[PDB]
């Protein structure tokens, strides 16, 4: 008879799934030794009306990317950045794409526009987003303000979750191994001498993070910049072990220029040596709502 060939069943489009071929590069939002996220247009018409996204990829690690993807698609939270959907066959990670960019970008163009009460409200802003991560059971493990994104003046989201890791159920924290390319000048203690990841190690982050935006994430102001004048620029593989000694001798990063003592001694409450006796995200909040009103 007539060639048998197999019935069509009925497609559906899933709007989760970006087609490879519509999926047109603009330029680099970022970029590491083993990925990038950049900006692209997802162009089906291909008439140059098609929505503007961020895609992060690999270099030609793919696991730890499948893992990310799949912290972000489920995380639904008014201050962490949109999952849009995946391009894959290798996988590539598609995201709303935040002009303003990345609060290391805006602050340092928008010093005339953002005041101590804007500060303040991106602080809250970033504490509430990490309060969610950690009711999720996760560590963030990277929060720094080039991870921070600016969705308009008056709102930041999360931007990057690559190195987030869930804490196991009854457990206070996480074991990193891989910690080569660590954020170290951003890290707590516990981090440091032990590899270990609790939500007040976020915390202490956190701190470090509001240090940046108190300072607009000015260059000579940054967390590495101070504590490399703190404990010496040319000691090489030396260097966490004096950050860890400084640490432990009580030294923490300077009150920026402007920054009320009321506002620096929230950002000391961030970095108590022992994890235990640090602040909360809750109590971070209340404390800035306190300010602002
Ligand atoms: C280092 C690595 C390539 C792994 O990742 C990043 O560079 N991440 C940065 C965090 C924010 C990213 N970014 C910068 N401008 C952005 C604008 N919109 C964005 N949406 C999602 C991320 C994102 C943006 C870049």
């Amino acid at each position: 008879g007539d060639i048998v060939s197999e019935k069509k069943p009925a497609t559906e489009v899933d709007p989760t799934h970006f087609e490879k071929r519509f999926l047109k590069r603009i330029r680099d939002l970022g970029e590491g030794h083993f990925g990038k996220v950049e900006l692209c247009r997802y162009d089906p018409e291909g008439d140059n009306t098609g929505e503007q996204v961020a895609v992060k990829s690999l270099k030609p690690h793919i696991a730890d990317l499948k893992k990310e993807i799949e912290i972000l698609r489920n995380l639904y939270h008014e201050n962490i950045v949109k999952y849009k959907g995946i391009c894959t066959e290798g996988i590539k990670l598609i995201m709303e794409f935040l002009p303003s960019g990345s609060l290391k970008e805006y602050l340092p163009k928008n010093k005339n526009k953002i005041n101590l009460k804007q500060q303040l409200k991106y602080a809250v802003q970033i504490c509430k987003g990490m309060d969610y991560l950690g009711s999720r059971q996760y560590v963030h493990r990277d929060l720094a303000a080039r991870n921070v994104l600016v969705e308009s003046e008056h709102q930041v989201k999360i931007g990057d979750f690559g190195l987030t890791k869930a804490i196991e159920t009854d457990k206070e924290y996480y074991t990193v191994k891989d910690d080569r390319d660590s954020p170290v000048f951003w890290y707590a203690p516990e981090c440091l001498m032990q590899s270990k990841f609790y939500i007040a190690s976020d915390v202490w982050s956190f701190g470090v993070t509001l240090h940046e935006l108190l300072t607009y994430c000015d260059s000579d102001s940054s967390p590495m910049a101070l504590f490399l004048k703190m404990i010496g620029p040319t000691h090489g593989q030396m260097t966490v072990t004096r950050l860890v000694n400084t640490l432990k001798e009580g030294k923490r990063l300077p009150c920026p220029p402007n920054c009320p003592d009321e506002v620096y001694q929230l950002m000391r409450k961030c970095w108590e040596f022992q994890p235990s006796n640090r602040t909360s995200f809750q109590n971070l909040i209340e404390g800035f709502e306190a300010l602002l009103k």
